[PDB]
């Protein structure tokens, strides 16, 4: 039931794989971004919908093409082991013997004697301790299950024998350079993205405001939510989204939808329980495709005032001045300290207000926190990379309000950038001049 066909594409694990390992190898990297491990150390647990991002999980994404549950890698610079269930490990056998090999492939099989699969978990130890007994493991990953337990129960006490060191940083710098099959997933993501966004929610919001329809925000994000098992909805055509397999699409997060004075800037902003007001309106949705995450956010005007439009069309052309800064050979805390910069040089009063990052990359994770666009960034963007950019303003203060209105409104844009050797691909783009997104009562 719901039974899918797996394609294990052997070419594209061993040039991935490959990529990882030449990397690893260059003296610089192996003992910066590696911190000088002989092994990485992978597990994954039983599957949990609660963090769908992980370097664990994302690394399988990455060379194998989906996540195995239940299974243990290690990566050594001249093979690889990956032990799984038989059933699993029968698919990854065709990676064994491929003449463009990067690596040996060391598949152990699982099967259902307890004591045969801890031999085969003893393996993996004496792997190690053949080794400088430095580990590479991603310690923010966690995980959870029947498979992790029992190599826990393995590990942790001959654990101490070994060294574990955070080789986190070197797939990350894998990971950040996308070939052109992540980047047309990608783009479909964002595709998906700015359609729904320009066409179901400003359709639902627009017309709540103007029927004075009194709709909570947690409610209407729920709405948006659902929409995902509405597949007649994505096969409206003027959705130019024919030739998005829906079937490979997800929520990378329940969309963010706030008003009505209150405000969160940050993608771990929660939905809450208060009554949509037609003052200033954000929304920021993303979806997955095939693993690839995208994001879009923007902002709707009701009946703006002056300061209110001047505001928002300073931030749009902020953006713009972001996107032309977003090139290959950029440093990224440059571009952050350049755009503070222009708001020094035309907006000072704004400085108070201005977001602390700009966001970051973007791909299988929502997230790849290396490419943090903040100050404090020394890392160089190259082609290829894709960004998740976040810009906007909190806490701006309305002057003259009458009492039937809010105190404060928060301006945001966000956009799903590709970098190129010349300007960004802006794969979200959609018309964001402040006549595009401003309503005002009676239809004007």
């Amino acid at each position: 039931g719901a039974m899918a066909e797996y394609e294990i594409d052997e070419i594209t694990f061993h040039k991935r794989l490959g990529i990882l390992l030449t990397s690893w190898k260059n003296e610089e990297d192996g003992k910066t971004l590696f911190q000088d491990c002989d092994s990485i150390l992978v597990t994954v647990g039983a599957h949990d919908d609660t963090n769908p991002y992980q370097k664990s999980t994302a690394l399988h994404t990455w060379l194998l093409g989906y996540e195995f549950p239940s299974t243990l890698i290690l990566l050594e610079k001249h093979r690889i082991t990956i032990l799984t269930s038989v059933n699993k490990a029968n698919m990854l056998t065709k990676l064994a013997e491929t003449k463009g090999a990067a690596a040996d492939v060391n598949i152990l099989k699982r099967t259902k004697d307890a004591e045969e699969n801890k031999k085969l978990f003893e393996k993996i130890i004496e792997y190690i301790r053949a080794t400088n007994k430095k580990v590479g493991v991603f310690p923010k990953d966690k995980t959870q299950g029947k498979f992790i337990n029992e190599w826990d129960s393995i590990f942790e006490p001959v654990k101490s024998e070994f060294n574990l060191v955070d080789a986190s940083l070197g797939l990350a710098k894998c990971l950040a350079i996308k070939d052109e099959q992540e980047l047309a997933n990608i783009k479909g993501a964002s595709r998906v993205s700015v359609a729904v966004m320009s066409k179901y929610f400003v359709d639902e919001l627009s017309t709540y405001i103007d029927q004075g329809k009194k709709i909570t925000h947690s409610k209407f994000s729920d709405q948006m939510e659902s929409l995902i098992d509405n597949e007649a909805f994505f096969q409206t055509k003027s959705l130019k989204l024919g030739d998005i397999d829906l079937d490979q699409l997800e929520w990378c997060y329940t969309p963010i939808i706030q008003s009505g004075g209150s405000y969160d800037l940050k993608p771990s902003a929660i939905t809450d329980d208060r009554n949509l007001h037609g003052d200033v309106v954000l929304c920021s949705l993303g979806f997955r495709y095939k693993s690839y995450c995208s994001n879009v956010g923007r902002t709707y005007l009701f009946d703006p005032d002056s300061e209110q439009q001047k505001n928002y069309s300073f931030l749009v052309a902020l953006q713009k001045k972001l996107f032309e800064y977003c090139r290959d050979g950029a440093v990224i805390g440059d571009i952050y300290t350049k755009i503070l910069g222009l708001i020094r040089a035309k907006r000072p009063d704004l400085e108070p207000n201005f977001v602390r990052n700009l966001g970051a990359g973007i791909g299988i994770e929502f997230r790849e926190s290396s490419l943090l666009v903040n100050a404090k960034n020394p890392r160089v963007l190259q082609a290829g990379m894709t960004l998740n950019l976040s810009i906007g303003f909190g806490n701006l203060i309305n002057p003259h309000p009458k009492n039937s209105q809010s105190k404060e409104y928060a301006l945001l844009l966000i956009d799903t950038i590709q970098i190129t050797r010349s300007d960004p691909i802006v794969f979200t783009d959609s018309p964001k001049a402040q006549g595009d997104i401003s309503y005002f009562f009676g239809e004007d």
